[PDB]
């Protein structure tokens, strides 16, 4: 258990003196703060802790403010002594998401510098599977202790405390442990993290330079316009009304818009055979085939995707508006995704519907203020570039080399015809073999998405590989290597580990081949996104010019421009995209503008 004796409780200026003093001659040292919210941009600061040495940290209440809290050093004073030591980039610090700290003191005009270690991305580094990256399962796994958890100081459900009403000692416990355990965590993984330089490169400079950039650009928030989502979910209140009398009318009574409960019984009583569109999904929609004729399955179909995206985004976005700013603030997760791209809630932009309208419409709420406007970055297939070079294959390498369009070239020559003859038909069909390849589909899974028969689409992946060999060597060849050495890799080095590689049960050890072949284009495309993130945003502090990083979706960076600054602005992004970050991959980055994310996308 810990107690009031493991850690001490700093509640005068010399000796927060004296600490600032041992602080100052540490190799490194262990920092974290804690406030009243988890709302990065309104939270107050409560206190601070460090850690100089494992078993030596202390905690530095500052806002503590339930009745008869004992005097504190104040908030501002605190502050403006451990200004110097957090700005020295000189200065190394270790902490558990350093992210959410950085934007804490940026609340107050301080600069976090020397951000050198995150132990939440060394564990996620060394091992992007291996479990949870948050610091109590972290301390579990390798230090087999249990730390302190929040709901044991604070409490549970509407009644729970906020930092600031909890007692200084027990606050104490809490947050000096922290500090202490994230440096005894970084004392064993810090050390593990050399065996290889691999992970060590991605660590130092790919994740660990973006963690500031992230910050910045959660803070900078998206301009949401709530009329436009407004006017759109009255519109849509009235269109599933519609709909839902469209279909009572099509059939005979009322029904809800439910499959294997009322749907089975109208649908395939009036014809259809029996089995059910389970919303497996995107394999075999039963609904969707019927479609092309029956009516009734097109508009429940259109029904529930309407449904769906009105509660998800167009009620809920609104809500989603911070009084303080005005704008949205979505939260970027570094250390989830199995492959290194990153992630995103709250809201999770990558769920707005691409190829759609109403997915559109969405977008069209994202503008740009006054005398500004929005502009979209994206990198042009960059996953299937990045194929035709780990191939090495001069076809598709040439066809990126002269600006064709893969999907055509590429079904120029499944299909021997010349490339301004291929029909939509052909184009769809390539496309969809080129992007299987990526997931590593199997021909049975390839027709599932063509609608063509078995071995017919065995034939097109046949004169695929006939036309290119090397994706088929690429692909035998990481499957290979992935048992031998049990692992696959990045062009940067970053790795996914591969445990079912060998798994016996057929299934599994499926899906660890298909990752085989996938995560090395996707674990590269991600490492090519964050080091343009890093390239861009190392410009824009630079030379502070009129512009704003405001978003990262799928393969796309989002910024706000300053309407007279758009031509400088989009030859430099561009510049710093396509060639500051991998010089091997031939890269394309398309640049458009616009009022709002839609016009500019
Ligand atoms: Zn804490």
């Amino acid at each position: 258990m810990i107690s009031y004796d493991n850690y001490v409780t700093i509640l005068d200026e010399e000796t927060l003196k004296a600490w600032i003093a041992k602080l100052e001659k540490a190799p490194v040292f262990a920092f974290d703060t804690e406030t009243d919210s988890l709302d990065n941009i309104s939270a107050n600061l409560v206190g601070l802790s460090f850690a100089i040495e494992p078993g030596v940290a202390a905690y530095i209440p500052v806002a503590h403010d339930y009745l008869d809290a004992p005097d504190q050093i104040s908030r501002e004073r605190a502050l403006e002594l451990l200004k110097p030591l957090l700005e020295d980039e000189k200065a190394l610090k270790v902490g558990q998401n350093l992210k959410y700290d950085r934007g804490i003191l940026a609340n107050y005009g301080i600069e976090l510098r020397g951000i050198a270690f995150d132990t939440m991305l060394e564990s996620y580094i060394l091992n992007s599977v291996a479990g949870r990256h948050d610091m109590d399962s972290l301390a579990e796994r390798w230090l087999k202790h249990k730390t302190i958890t929040f709901e044991e100081i604070a409490g549970k459900g509407k009644n729970q405390l906020t930092f600031n009403q909890i007692a200084l000692e027990e606050a104490g416990r809490y947050a000096a442990e922290d500090a202490d355990v994230t440096l005894q965590l970084h004392l064993k993984m810090w050390p593990d993290l050399q065996k290889h330089k691999g992970p060590l490169n991605v660590f130092e400079n790919i994740e660990m330079p973006l963690v500031p950039v992230l910050s910045r650009i959660e803070r900078n928030g998206v301009k949401i316009d709530p009329k436009v989502l407004h006017n759109h979910s009255e519109e849509l209140t009235l269109r599933l009304a519609e709909l839902e009398k469209k279909a009572h009318e099509i059939a005979g009574e009322e029904f809800n818009l439910s499959s294997t409960k009322q749907l089975q019984t109208i649908l395939f009583e009036k014809q259809g055979i029996k089995p059910l569109k389970k919303t497996p999904s995107t394999s075999e929609e039963v609904l969707e085939e019927l479609a092309l004729d029956y009516p009734l399955p097109k508009v429940i179909l259109e029904y529930r995707g309407l449904a769906k995206l009105k509660s998800t985004y167009t009620d809920k976005l609104p809500l989603m508006i911070n009084p303080k700013t005005g704008r949205v603030h979505t939260s970027y997760h570094q250390a989830v995704t199995a492959t290194g791209r990153l992630s995103s809630t709250d809201p999770n932009l990558q769920n707005i519907p691409v190829r759609n309208e109403e997915g559109r419409r969405i977008r069209q709420a994202f503008i740009a203020p006054e005398d500004y406007v929005i502009v979209s970055a994206d990198y042009s297939q960059i996953e299937l570039r990045i194929m035709a070079h780990l191939s090495r294959d001069k076809g598709l390498l040439t066809a990126f080399a002269e600006g064709k369009d893969i999907h055509r070239a590429t079904a120029a020559e499944v299909f021997g015809l010349p490339l301004e003859t291929v029909t939509s038909e052909q184009r769809r069909s390539a496309k969809a073999i080129n992007f299987g390849l990526i997931y590593g589909m199997s021909a049975f899974g390839l027709a599932r998405q063509l609608n063509i028969p078995r071995k017919e689409a065995q034939k097109y992946m046949d004169l695929y590989f006939e036309r290119y060999p090397g994706v088929l060597e690429y692909m035998e060849r990481t499957r290979a290597q992935a048992k031998e050495q049990g692992y696959v890799e990045t062009l940067d080095g970053r790795r996914l580990y591969l445990p079912d590689i060998k798994s016996s049960n057929g299934a599994r050890r499926a899906a660890a081949e298909r990752a085989a072949i996938n995560a090395p284009m996707q674990g590269t495309a991600a490492d090519i996104i964050k080091r343009a993130m890093i390239a861009v945003d190392a410009w824009l502090q630079a030379e502070q010019p009129r512009v704003r990083m405001i978003m990262q979706v799928h393969d796309e960076l989002v910024f706000e421009v300053h309407k007279d600054d758009v031509d400088a602005v989009a030859k430099q992004i561009h510049q710093l995209m396509e060639n500051c970050t991998r010089l091997d991959v031939p890269l394309l980055v398309e640049v458009g503008s616009g009022e709002n994310w839609d016009q500019a996308h």
